[PDB]
């Protein structure tokens, strides 16, 4: 019973998406009616031509707000120097072999994967809306080996199907980034892809030390950036448990290397909460056990090094801590402006309701005669009534929304 | 055989003619000094004839006990993890080193053969022999010996009967990745080697940092030669769709590296120089045989077999090397040193045997003076003469040692 925790933005998405259903349908149902009150001839002065601009202009506007939110997902990338393991990284996070990620395989330029609802996979290219077909890890990695032209830099979005792995049916893009000791500029590349990402994560070889390189990448990201939710995987965590020998000594000292990058030279997180933002893992040991776990086959010589367990674990716990601040953050940062968007549109479309309803109440009262006028000011004041009592249903169900998901 | 024991073979060679050198010094010294304070010849043979001989008598000593501590050193280089200490083992059949001191610690460590049965540890600045069994207690005490700091390296001494190259007079050390303050420190406690070993990592690609350094080596040296080991060549073989271009390229700049940056070696010998190996297979394979075990379960990607092959073609290559270069660079001056003497030495007994005939032909007083003249004539001429018997052995170790 998998209750993944991205399923918090992926119910978060689904109401905030009904409730603005909702609301097209309620400005639609409002302009139907602002447009026949004022085509009236034998009824002036009741709905303004103020009014019935807006009416007509909000429709348009909620269409296309319904495009965006439709659109939103949660965005994590990954960076680190190259055979750090970030290809290794990602496919152990979908179950299998996704993106490539030999030695050797295009590191050029940016791999995002993304799910898609059919049972066909396939990719696109910049410049092009085209859906080039994508059969297999295989000929996606031979594909990109003989694109000599592939330029630097460039982005290649995959799209794999959602029944293969849970994170891309839950609404999670997994971006690949250029090896960070190669490259140069890859911070002017970021802008395209990937600064905009909900969290980042550092893919750091646990046979090595921190490079200076890699840490001055996330330096100018965190120049740009406002306390962003930065991961360090020391990956390969086997190698060095093969010599038990130094094993607690050579963790302690990553262990407080990561813990004074974060806390002292980025000061995006304090110590305390640190804890959980560093792990010490084993991509390639996680995809081969998950890997064979669906084939059907138990777990049976998986475990290149002893500690594979504990591995796996804290594998499962970055996983888990991971997914959970991925849906917290992107739940804020992409659904409460809309939300706020809506609380303005509702609390104009209701007055607009009001004013109309508040109109035809003083003709009525003042400047009506005819049996058959007045029984038209009552049936205006009675849906006028109606829709503004649609209104605040939806300014409830927004405090609502608000109340759940946004505190 | 090992080709090493040619090495081997000129130090017994040259340190036994060195030996003849200190005895005919001292027999010809002990006449140059008793003809000099005899007080019935005069000037026979001066003051400067006679520190001569002298200083030529403490001198020879030293060369001697100098001499025989000459071996064959062979250094390798790279960042950490790629495989250094791993290398070495490979070529000892053993773990000697333990891989995780390198990243605890930034040391030397150096494997010398000892002629005991149980192996042991030694420290600079103390005599202490910490005694090792198992290459655990090793790895432990490494670990533990806090006075283990930078640059400080430890003599590990390993049973001869244990390794033949140990046994056929080689050094190996091991280094501090080159990912530091190594700068300035290597000088002669690394750079007296005469065979460099550059082990690269397949994974990336050749770095400067390891390039920062053999070019920083090559300035102060001269024709050094080095091999560059590709090392974790299982890594790419894992992922063949992209093997031949990984290849490829790491040929590619190898080649460029020594041929024309280094300017070391010409593009038809670098061939020799550049090698696509697994140290953790090679010291797999041989751990598991050392014990008579068939082999199994050592590849770690296909095509064990020629990593294995290539591993075994660079050993032969890299022994042929620094049993060829050893000679030379150990040697040859102390053999130019040693004629030197000789020509010095036999021509002031001729100088001498000639003042003397100078004296019994156109001074000759007494018969007691032309006998104590033709005593000193005939004890010239036998060392004058044992001095060219030395010359032409000495010459016959050239041709036989020092092929030109
Ligand atoms: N032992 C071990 N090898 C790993 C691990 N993660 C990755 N690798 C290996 O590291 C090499 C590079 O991995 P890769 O996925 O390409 O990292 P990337 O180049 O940055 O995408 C590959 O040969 C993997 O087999 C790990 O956790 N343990
Ligand atoms: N797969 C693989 N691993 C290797 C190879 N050579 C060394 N290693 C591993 O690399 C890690 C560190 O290498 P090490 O021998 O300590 O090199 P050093 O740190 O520079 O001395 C060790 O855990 C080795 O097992 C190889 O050819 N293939």
């Amino acid at each position: 019973e998998p209750v993944s925790p991205l399923k918090h933005f992926v119910l978060a998405k689904k109401a905030i998406t009904a409730i603005f259903d909702q609301l097209l349908e309620f400005v639609t149902e409002g302009s139907h009616f602002v447009e026949a009150t004022y085509k009236n001839p034998e009824l002036d002065r009741i709905a303004t031509e103020d009014d019935l601009v807006e009416m007509q202009g909000y429709k348009d506007k909620l269409s296309i707000i319904g495009e965006v939110l439709s659109r939103r997902h949660m965005k994590v990338a990954f960076f680190g120097r190259t055979s750090s393991g970030k290809s290794s990284v990602i496919n152990a996070m979908l179950w299998d072999k996704v993106l490539p990620s030999g030695i050797g395989h295009i590191t050029n330029c940016f791999l995002s994967v993304e799910g898609t609802d059919g049972d066909k996979a396939y990719l696109m290219t910049e410049g092009s809306d085209e859906k080039k077909s994508v059969k297999t890890v295989n000929q996606l990695a031979h594909a990109l080996h003989m694109d000599k032209d592939l330029k630097a830099g460039c982005l290649v979005r995959v799209f794999w199907p959602k029944a293969k792995c849970a994170l891309l049916r839950d609404d999670l893009v997994l971006v690949d980034s250029p090896g960070t000791d190669v490259t140069t500029e890859l911070d002017s590349w970021i802008d395209k892809f990937c600064l905009d990402a909900d969290v980042f994560v550092l893919v750091a070889n646990s046979e090595s030390t921190l490079m200076n390189t890699e840490k001055h990448f996330f330096h100018k990201v965190n120049e740009r950036l406002s306390k962003p939710n930065i991961f360090i995987l020391n990956n390969r965590w086997d190698a060095s448990a093969s010599e038990p020998e130094y094993m607690e000594d050579v963790r302690r000292q990553h262990m407080e290397r990561c813990l004074h990058f974060l806390v002292e030279e980025l000061k995006v997180v304090n110590a305390l909460e640190a804890q959980n933002r560093i792990f010490f893992v084993s991509a390639k040991e996680v995809l081969s056990a998950r890997k064979q776990k669906a084939q059907g086959m138990p777990e049976s010589g998986v475990a290149l090094a002893e500690g594979f367990h504990a591995r796996l674990q804290e594998f499962q716990n970055f996983e888990q801590i991971f997914e959970e601040c991925i849906s917290q953050s992107a739940v804020k940062t992409k659904f409460e402006q809309h939300t706020i968007r809506a609380k303005q549109i509702l609390a104009t479309v209701k007055n607009i309701m009001d004013s109309v309803n508040l109109a035809a109440e003083d003709k009525r009262h003042y400047s009506a005669r005819l049996p058959k006028e007045i029984d038209q000011l009552e049936k205006i004041q009675n849906n006028s009534k109606l829709l503004r009592n649609k209104a605040v249903q939806l300014e409830n169900e927004l405090e609502n929304f608000t109340k759940q998901f946004l505190p």
